[PDB]
């Protein structure tokens, strides 16, 4: 017996981001596992279900909501948490495909390759299930941002650094590039850089109805971005943002 | 009273890469301009037409094949812009309508279309929109079932020439190289490097190879050369992971 586990990218919140390949993988599944709404409102558990429902035409596919484990904030904590998530998946798969021969899908925001834990958690399962893992690409927040601003990611023939807010705060401007895209940033970390010669293309809730886009010289639009971000957060209870920095010195 | 020009990403060769957003933009178009086959077989001009045919359902949308000018680079890009303008003038002479170009992968990533289209802003009453598509980076990682990044870590996306000119990019343990016609990972000391390589990713001809660079370099060279000999063209992409 063999479980085929598909990690299906579903894009950045625009329900039209889903690809035909993703639709096909949903329709081939015996079981689709989706997390229940929890504390993290940015998971948009309802939107995930909506996207699934808009395209699932296989009448036999089971769609099963499950409670995602909570990380122990009082803790290794991340490690135990990911272990617990794997255990939950393993229990769900075993309960619902007890013959252990079948196709199971998880729906992953954006693309599964990009700052997302699902693939590495799934690796834990390889030694406990007869398992093959497949990945279906989805639209990333990087591409959504560039499309919204109608800008290239790269300068002509030039490298690009993709990084995190914390990496920018710990190390400053990355070596060997004039373009940086920052993800996983909860604190507009570009504000800690020298603004000299930097242009920012910023977006919050990109490709969603709440989308806000701001562009300009970092020295001029930093406070505009801080305010827009805080406003969006106050009114919605959560915010996800991403930005591209272009250096011209 | 505007030409709305959509640059529609169409993915890496798999017709199923097309997003719903791309389908919608195709169906909203009055005109879709697609290049005829040329000397460069890697453009897969026929495949672009087929991917369009698989998704376009509006019977009033007109798919028009045009001769793409050939290449110095500035003049070539100017000539391409002039060709699109001539086609738009010819097929939408009232200059009010929706026009689309179908761009391999995502329009943001190592593709000249977006910057060439900028030339038309001053020539037409123009609004430009971009529809994202699956990139070759994502297709490669998906085919190998691997993460792009190490946990919480930076990633460098670069070209074959930048890799040759500067060596291992500073500040990263992960590099993805695009626009490389010659396996430029050979220009690096192989110690501690692992490669995840793919040619013709997400197409029927797909070849995937992974392993320590020293171990699989020649395997990759031969597989690449074999594809190129049998098909007349090849496109490859790879991710390098350093552990030192
Ligand atoms: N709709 C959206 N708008 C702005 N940023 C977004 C976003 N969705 C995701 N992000 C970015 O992605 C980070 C979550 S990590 C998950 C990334 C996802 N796998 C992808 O392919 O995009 C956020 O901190 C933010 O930087
Ligand atoms: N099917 C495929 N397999 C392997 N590499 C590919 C590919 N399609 C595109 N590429 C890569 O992309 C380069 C062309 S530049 C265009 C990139 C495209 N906009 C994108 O988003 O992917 C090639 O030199 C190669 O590095």
């Amino acid at each position: 017996h063999m479980i085929e586990l598909s990690l299906i990218g579903i894009g950045t919140g625009n329900p039209r981001h889903i690809t035909g390949q993703a639709v096909d993988a949903m329709n081939a599944a015996d079981l689709i596992l989706i997390p229940l709404k929890g504390a993290d409102k940015s998971d948009l558990a309802g939107l995930r279900r909506q996207i699934c429902a808009a395209h699932l035409t296989n009448p036999a596919t089971k769609v099963i909501d499950f409670a995602l484990p909570v990380r122990d904030a009082s803790n290794k904590g991340v490690d135990d948490w990911h272990d617990a998530i794997a255990e939950t998946w393993l229990s769900e798969i075993t309960a619902h495909v007890p013959g252990l021969e079948g196709r199971v899908a998880l729906l992953v925001w954006g693309d599964p390759s990009l700052y997302d834990s699902t693939l590495r958690i799934a690796e834990r399962l390889k030694s406990r299930l007869p398992l093959t893992t497949k990945v279906i690409p989805g639209i990333t927040a990087i591409q959504a941002l560039c499309a919204a601003h109608a800008i290239p990611l790269n300068d002509i023939g030039a490298p690009v650094v993709i990084t995190t807010g914390r990496q920018l705060r710990d190390h400053g401007w990355p070596a060997g590039t004039e373009t940086v895209v920052a993800m996983l940033d909860g604190e507009c970390s570009f504000q800690s850089l020298p603004p000299d010669g930097l242009t920012i293309f910023w977006g919050a809730c990109v490709a969603m109805p709440e989308e806000v886009l701001i562009r300009g010289p970092v020295a001029e639009v930093t406070d505009e971005i801080l305010q827009a971000r805080a406003d969006l957060r106050a009114r919605h209870g959560w915010v996800m943002d991403i930005y591209l920095l272009r250096r011209n010195v």
